[PDB]
C-alpha cells in the first residue's frame, strides 16, 4: 500500500527515513501519515540514493558488486515502522542484509525487537538512548553516535555552569525522553541541581495538552525560569505554540537537548518565544559533495525518488500539473525556474546517516575479504549472507568518515562522539539564528559566555532561595526540595557549625567575628589601675601611716604612767594586727597567683582576731578589777584562743587549696577569683562575729568608768560602730562579685575605727 | 522449529502460554527457555483444550461451529513470544481470529505492538500494567483483570495501616514492576510514606546480582524492615535464595505483590526466609470442573498436548520407556501407579484463564448474533472475519464467568476486581502455608489483625526516626528525605508553634504547659504582707504612737516653764516632719498605682526636709546664742528651706511625670514599680545630705554646752547616729533592687532615731 524507493543489487540494504510526519492524534489507528519532510525525510533518502551510487561507482570498496535498496518511510511512528520492517522481513519467511535504523529511539527498539529475531543488523543515526546500549536485548543494533549519558552530562554541566539550581524538567514521552531525563534527573539531584517539577507529554498531544503543562510550568515561573526539556523537535515546537498562545515571550529560557538541536523547522514562525534557548547538537560537519547533487534534482527527471514529487510540489507551494502527482490543492502552477538553492538548509545528522552507510558497506567488505580472500566478488561462500558474521565483522570494523575523523565501535556498539552548544538569539531587525557558544567533548566544557549574555545582566538564575550566608542567619528546610529554605538568624550565643546547624561554645567562650569559628573571651581582672582599687590603696596608705605614727609614738613613751596602765604586749598585738590588715589590703587587690591566694585569706582570718581577741583580753581585766589571773600574762590567754583561731583557718585551709576558678557570671563575661567559698568564708567570720559579740556585751559591761583619760567609753563606741560597719555590706558581698573591694573598704574602715577611736585620744594628749 | 498444540475447528483461537521457564542469562541469544511449567504452563494449555471442547458441546453457546485451538509457548520472554506472534500472523502475510495474551506486561506489549497491526483481539488474563490501559497505543487489547492501579492502592492501603513510613522498595526490572513501582511511589510519597531506596532487578539475573541487591537492602536493614516488592514470582524467589545463602532469617517483611500471589513454587525450599511475607493475590475461585478433567490425565492418553510427556517426566521424576521422549536422564521409571492428585495444586489464576476465552467465544457469538440472526452457523457474510467488528463486540459483551459473576469489560478494556491479601506462616513444624488475612476491593481494606501477628508485638514498623513530639524538643530535616529527622531541644524560652521551628516570648512572657502559645507570666509587687514588709508596718506603727503620745504631751504641757528655750513652732515642725515620713514609709510599701507613687515622692522629699530643715535653724540659734530673730527669723528660715526643697521636688516631678513601668529584670520573672531616675533619688537625697552636714556642723560647735538638760549634747548624739544609719543603707540600695523596702527601713529608722534623742529627754523630765 505504501510506497518504497528501490535500487537494484546484489547486496540489498533497508533503510527507514521519517518522510512523513507523525499521524495525528487522531488518525493513529489508520496509520495515515502527516505533511512531508525535508531534513529529516527527502535529504535522507537522495543521501542514502546518492551515497550507494558513490559506493557503487568505487573501485576500492564492495569491488565488482554493486549494492543496492530498499528504503521505506517509518513517518516517525512506532507502528508504521513495524509495519514497513515487517515488509522487509517477508522474504526471510533478496533478503535484506541490513538496515539502517530510524532515527526515533523507541521506534528503533521496536524494529530492533523484530529485525534481532532474523539475524538483521541495524545501524542508526540519530537514535540516542542509553536502553539501546544493553548488548543483550540490542544485540544487532549499533550506533554512530554517542548515548545520552553524555548528553545528560553535558546539560548537567551546563545548568552547573550558570548557577542554575532550581530548574523545572520538560521530556517527551517515550524512550529517547524518559531516559535521558532519567539519566539527567540522576546526575543533576547527585551534584547540587534541583527540579521544581518534571513533566512527560506526547509530540502529537493536542493544544490543549501543551497549553495545561505550560499553565504547570508557569506556576513555578518567578523561581524556576529554567526548563530543561529532554523533548523532541515538536515537543519544543508545541511548547513554542502554547506560549505564542499565552503571552509567554521570553519568561523561560529553554535548554534543549538534540532533539531540538539546531533545528530551524521548530522555531520557524515562533522565533521570538523561542529566543535566549540553549541547545545541545551533536557535532557533525556539512557534507560538501551531498550539497552538490542535492541541489542539482528536478523532479522532472528525478524519477527513483517516489516522494520527490509530493515534496517538490510542498515546499514550494504548486501544482505540477504535467506529472501524475499534481495535488491541486495548491492554486498555482511551478516554472521551470524553481530551484533548491533559495533557503536550503542542510540537516545537522546527515554526516551521520551517511557514516552509517558507509558502515554498513565497510562491514560488508570486511566480512567478504575475511570469507573469501582471493575471490572478488560474491564467493560460493557468500550467496546465504550470515547474519552473525555481518554483525561480527561490524562490531570490529573500523574506517574513515566523510568528515574526516576515524569512524569505530565500541563494546556496546556506540560510537564516539562530541557536542556542540549553540545558542538561539536575534542578530539583527526580524532576524535569529543559532550561534555556536561553546563545546562539550568527554567531560571537558568549553563555553564561550561574551556571545549568550553579551552584558553582566543574564537570566535571572533558576533559584529557589537567595544566597543566605548573610553573617548570622542559618538555613532551615521545611521537607520540600532541598534547595527551597528558610533562614532564621540564630542567638549571638551560638556560631554556625554548618550550613544547617549553629551550636553554643564552652560556658566560657566567645563566637569570632562573622562566627567562622569560636574564640576565649579575655578574662578582666581587677587590675591595680582603676578607680576604687587606688582609691583603696590610697586608703592602706593613710592606714599605713596612721600606724607607724602611733608605733613611733608608743616607743617614744614606753615606761611613763601615762601609758603604763595595762599590759604593754596586748598594745603592741593590738597594733600588730591592724598593720595586718592593711597588709591584707595590699595583699587582696592584685593578681589572683597561687602565694597571694592563701596570703590573703589567712590575713583576713587571723588579723582582726588577734587585734580584737587583744582589745577583749585588755577589757576582761579593765572591768574585772572594778566588778569585783590577770597579772601580766593575760596575752598568753589571748594567744591561745588566738592560736585557736590559728588552728580553725587549717582547719578551713586544708581542704580547700589555694586555687583559681573561673567565676562565669553570665556568657559574656569571664572572672577569676581565689578558692574561697561560702564555707571557707563564713567560719572564720562567725567566730570573729561571736569575738565581736563578747567584746560588745563586755563594753557594755564597763561603759563609763573613771580611768586615765577615760578609754573605756571611746572605745565601747568604737566597737558599737564596727558592730554595723562589719553588717553594712553583707548584702553586697553573699552572692555578689565585686567582693574583693568590698573586702578591702571593710577592712581599711574596721582598722580606721578602732585605731581612731581607742589610741587617738590618749596618744593625742601624751604629744599634746 | 517450536512445538505447538493443534485443535481442529471452524474459527482458531491463539493462545501464549509460559509451557517453559524463561531462557537463562547465558542462553537468551540462542533463545533457548528451560524447564517446563505445571501453574503457568501446562495446566493452563489444558484448561484451553478442555473449555473449548465445553464449548463445542455446549449448544446455547455457538452453535453449529466448532472452535479450534493453536496454543504455543512464550517462555516468559519477549523475543521467543514475538515469534510465536509472527507465527501466528504467517498465513495473513486458517486465520487466527484472537489469541489469549501472554502473562507478562511486557511480553503483552511487545505482542500486541504486533498484533494490533492485523486487527487482532487480545485478551489477556494475568497482564496488569498500567500502560496496558492507553486504547490509543493497545486498541485491540483486553483483560479480564484489573490494572495493577488498584494494587499499587492496596499495597499503599497496607503499609498505611500498619504505620509503615520508611520502607525500602524493589521491583523486577521490565514493564509490569516499573509501572507498580511508579504507581506505588506515587500513592505513597503523597499521603506519608518515604522510600529509603529503589531498586531494581531483572528476573533471571544471575547471584551475584541478588546477592548485590540484597546487601544494598541490608545497608539500611535496622531501620527499613519492610521491602515493598512489585515484583515477579521469580524476583522474589531469587530474593529469597539470596536470602538463605547469606543469612537472613526473617528480619525482613517482604510485601508481595500479584507476582507472588500465593505460589507454592516461589516459597518451596526456602520458606523458612519468606515467613510472615504478606502478598496481594488477585480473588478467583478455583474451578472445579478443571479438577476432575486434569487430574485424570495420562501420558499414555493424552496425546493432543505436546509438552504433556516432558512435565510427566519432569514433575516425577522417572523415565518413560514406551514413548519417544524417553529423556534417559531420569534414572527410575515411570510405574502404573503415578497420578496427580497427589501435591496437586491448582493456579490462582485459572479461572481468569476461562474467563478469558470464554469472553472471546461469547464475542464471537454475539458479533454471529449481530451479522446473521437467521444462519445458525457461518454466514457468507463472516467468512472473513473482521477484526474491527471482532472487537467492537468484545468491548461490549458481558456474560457470567465461571466463577458466577458476571464478567464484562470498561472503556480501558479492564475488568472489575477485587483482591485478597493472604500472609505467608508457619502452621505447624515444618509446614508453612498461605493465609487469607484480609481483602481489597474498591477502596475497602478489611483486614485480620489477630492472625497476622498473633500477638501484640508485630514487624518491628518501618520508621526512620522514633517521634520526636514529646515536649520540647523539635523536628530538624537533613538534605535527605523527609521521614527522618534529628531531634533538638531548643530552649525553654522558646515554645513551639510548629514541628520544624520554635519561637521565643518577646520580653515578658513564658511559654505554657503544653509550649504552645505565650502565658504573660504574673507582674510581682510589693505584696502586702511578708515578714519584711510587716515588720516595716509595725515599725511605722510604733513611729505614729510615739509622734501621737509626743504631741499630747506637748499640747497638754503648753507653756510649762522648763520648755520655754525652745521654739514651739519649730517643735512643731520637726512632729509634723516626722509623722509625714512614718505616713510615707506606710504609702510606700504598697500595690503601686499613680496617685500611691505620685505622693510617695513628696513625703520622701518634705518629711526629711520638714523635720531636718527646723532641726539645722534651732541649733544654729542655739549656736549663735553661745557664740555672740529668736523665732521670727528661724520660721522664714525654715520656711524658705522647705519650699527650695519643695520647688525642687516639684520640678523633678513636673520634668519627669510618674507612669507606672513594667521593668523586666530578666527573662524569668517581672516587676512592676512606677518610673525613677538617679536624679529623682539622689537630687532630694543630696540635697538632705547637705542638710546633714549642716546639722553635723552646727551641733559640733554646740557640742556640750550647758543648757536645759544639754539638749545640744542630745541633738548630737541624734545627729551622729543619724549620719550613722545614712552611711550604712548606701550598700543595700545601691547594689540591690530592694528600693521599696530599704527606703521603708531607713525612713523609719531617721524618724525613731529623731524621735528618740529628742522628746525622750523632754518627756521624762516633765514628767516628774
Ligand atoms: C564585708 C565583710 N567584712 C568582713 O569580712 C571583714 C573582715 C575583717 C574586717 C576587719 C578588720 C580589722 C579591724 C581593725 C584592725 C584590724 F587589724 C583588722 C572587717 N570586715 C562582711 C562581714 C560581709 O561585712
Ligand atoms: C537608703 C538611703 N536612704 C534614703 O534615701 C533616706 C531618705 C529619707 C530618710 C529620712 C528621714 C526622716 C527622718 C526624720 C524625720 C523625717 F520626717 C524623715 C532617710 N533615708 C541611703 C541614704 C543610701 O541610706
Ligand atoms: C556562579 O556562576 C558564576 C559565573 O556565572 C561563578 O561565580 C560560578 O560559576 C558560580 N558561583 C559559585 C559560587 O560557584
Ligand atoms: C497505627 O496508627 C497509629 C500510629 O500512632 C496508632 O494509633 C495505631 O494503634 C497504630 N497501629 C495500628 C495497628 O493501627
Ligand atoms: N535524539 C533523538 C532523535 N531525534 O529526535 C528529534 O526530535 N530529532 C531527532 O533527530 C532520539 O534519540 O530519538
Ligand atoms: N501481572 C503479572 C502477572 N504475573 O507475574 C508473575 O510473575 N506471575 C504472574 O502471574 C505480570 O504482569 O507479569
Amino acid at each position: 500500500r505504501r510506497v518504497v524507493a528501490h535500487m537494484p543489487g546484489d547486496i540489498i540494504i533497508g533503510a527507514l527515513f521519517s518522510v512523513h510526519h507523525q499521524p495525528t492524534v487522531d488518525k493513529v489507528h489508520e496509520r495515515k501519515c502527516g505533511a512531508v519532510r525535508e531534513q529529516y525525510g527527502i535529504q535522507r533518502v537522495e543521501a542514502m540514493l546518492h551515497t550507494l551510487e558513490r559506493i557503487n561507482s568505487d573501485p576500492t570498496l564492495l569491488p565488482n558488486i554493486t549494492l543496492g535498496c530498499e528504503i521505506r518511510d517509518s513517518c516517525w511512528h512506532s507502528a508504521v515502522a513495524l509495519e514497513q520492517s515487517i515488509e522487509f522481513i517477508r522474504d526471510s519467511l533478496k533478503p535484506i542484509v541490513g538496515v539502517i535504523g530510524p532515527g526515533s529511539s523507541s521506534v528503533a527498539i521496536q524494529v530492533q525487537n523484530l529485525l534481532q529475531l532474523f539475524n538483521i543488523p541495524q545501524i542508526a543515526y540519530s537514535a540516542t538512548s542509553m536502553d539501546l546500549s544493553d548488548k543483550t536485548l540490542f544485540k544487532y543494533f549499533m550506533r554512530v553516535v554517542p548515548s545520552d549519558a553524555q548528553q545528560a552530562r553535558a546539560m548537567v554541566d551546563i545548568v552547573k555552569r550558570y548557577n542554575w539550581t532550581y530548574v523545572s524538567a520538560v521530556h517527551t514521552e517515550g524512550n529517547y525522553g524518559e531516559s535521558g531525563m532519567e539519566a539527567f534527573k540522576d546526575m543533576s539531584a547527585k551534584e547540587g541541581i534541583c527540579i521544581a517539577h518534571s513533566y512527560k507529554i506526547y509530540s502529537n498531544a493536542g493544544e490543549q495538552s501543551f497549553d495545561k503543562l505550560l499553565k504547570k510550568l508557569t506556576s513555578h515561573l518567578p523561581k524556576a525560569r529554567v526548563v530543561a526539556c529532554f523533548c523532541e523537535g515538536m515537543t519544543v515546537r508545541g511548547l513554542l505554540m502554547a506560549m505564542r498562545r499565552l503571552g509567554l515571550a521570553g519568561e523561560f529560557l529553554l535548554l534543549g537537548s538534540d532533539g531540538w538541536a539546531d533545528r530551524y523547522d521548530v522555531t520557524d514562525g515562533y522565533q521570538r518565544e523561542a529566543v535566549g534557548g540553549i541547545t545541545i547538537k551533536l557535532q557533525s560537519p556539512d557534507v560538501k559533495w551531498f550539497d552538490d547533487y542535492y541541489l542539482k534534482l528536478r523532479p522532472e527527471t528525478n524519477l527513483r525518488n517516489p516522494w520527490f514529487q509530493e515534496f517538490w510540489q510542498h515546499r514550494f507551494q504548486c501544482r505540477l500539473e504535467g506529472f501524475p502527482q499534481e495535488n491541486s490543492k495548491y492554486n498555482k502552477t511551478c516554472n521551470s525556474s524553481l530551484t533548491l538553492k533559495t533557503h536550503h538548509v542542510q540537516d545537522s545528522k546527515m554526516g551521520f546517516v551517511i557514516n552509517a552507510i558507509y558502515s554498513m558497506a565497510y562491514g560488508l567488505h570486511n566480512m567478504q575479504m575475511s570469507l573469501c580472500p582471493g575471490y572478488a566478488g560474491l564467493c560460493d561462500a557468500m550467496k546465504p549472507i550470515d547474519g552473525r558474521k555481518l554483525l561480527e565483522s561490524l562490531m570490529k570494523t573500523a574506517f574513515t568518515g566523510v568528515s574526516g575523523d576515524t569512524i569505530l565501535f565500541d563494546e556496546n556498539g556506540d560510537s564516539p562522539g562530541r557536542y556542540e552548544i549553540m545558542n538561539f538569539k536575534e542578530m539583527g531587525k526580524d532576524y535569529f539564528d543559532y550561534i555556536n557558544v561553546g563545546s562539550w567533548d568527554n567531560g571537558e566544557l568549553k563555553m564561550d559566555d561574551d556571545e549568550v549574555w553579551s552584558k553582566k545582566s543574564n537570566i535571572i538564575r533558576s533559584v529557589c532561595s537567595e544566597p543566605c550566608e548573610k553573617g548570622q542567619i542559618k538555613v532551615i528546610r521545611k521537607g520540600e526540595v532541598s534547595c527551597c529554605w528558610t533562614c532564621t538568624p540564630c542567638k549571638e550565643n551560638e556560631y554556625v557549625f554548618d550550613e544547617y546547624t549553629c551550636k553554643a561554645c564552652q560556658l566560657g567562650s566567645w563566637p569570632t567575628d562573622d562566627l567562622t569559628g569560636c574564640d576565649l573571651i579575655p578574662v578582666q581582672y581587677l587590675r591595680w589601675g582603676d578607680p576604687e582599687p587606688i582609691a583603696a590603696v590610697v586608703f592602706a596608705c593613710l592606714g599605713l601611716l596612721a600606724t607607724l605614727f602611733v608605733t613611733v609614738v608608743f616607743i617614744i613613751y614606753r615606761d611613763t604612767p601615762v601609758v603604763k596602765s595595762s599590759s604593754r604586749e596586748l598594745c603592741y598585738i593590738i597594733l600588730a594586727g591592724i598593720c595586718l590588715g592593711y597588709l591584707c589590703t595590699f595583699c587582696l587587690i592584685a593578681k589572683p597567683k597561687q602565694i597571694y591566694c592563701y596570703l590573703q585569706r589567712i590575713g583576713i582570718g587571723l588579723s582582726p582576731a588577734m587585734s580584737y581577741s587583744a582589745l577583749v583580753t585588755k577589757t576582761n581585766r579593765i572591768a574585772r578589777i572594778l566588778a569585783g589571773m590577770s597579772a601580766c600574762a593575760q596575752l598568753v590567754i589571748a594567744f591561745i584562743l588566738i592560736c585557736i583561731q590559728l588552728g580553725i583557718i587549717v582547719a578551713l585551709f586544708i581542704m580547700e587549696p589555694p586555687d583559681i576558678m573561673h567565676d562565669y557570671p553570665s556568657i559574656r563575661e569571664v572572672y577569676l577569683i581565689c578558692n574561697t567559698t561560702n564555707l571557707g568564708v563564713v567560719a572564720p567570720l562567725g567566730y570573729n562575729g561571736l569575738l565581736i559579740l563578747a567584746c560588745t556585751f563586755y563594753a557594755f559591761k564597763t561603759r563609763n568608768v573613771p580611768a586615765n583619760f577615760n578609754e573605756a567609753k571611746y572605745i565601747a563606741f568604737a566597737m558599737y560602730t564596727t558592730c554595723i560597719i562589719w553588717l553594712a555590706f553583707v548584702p553586697i558581698y553573699f552572692g555578689s562579685n565585686y567582693k574583693a573591694i568590698t573586702m578591702c573598704f571593710s577592712v581599711s574602715l574596721s582598722a580606721t575605727v578602732l585605731l581612731g577611736c581607742m589610741f587617738v585620744p590618749k596618744v593625742y594628749i601624751i604629744l599634746a
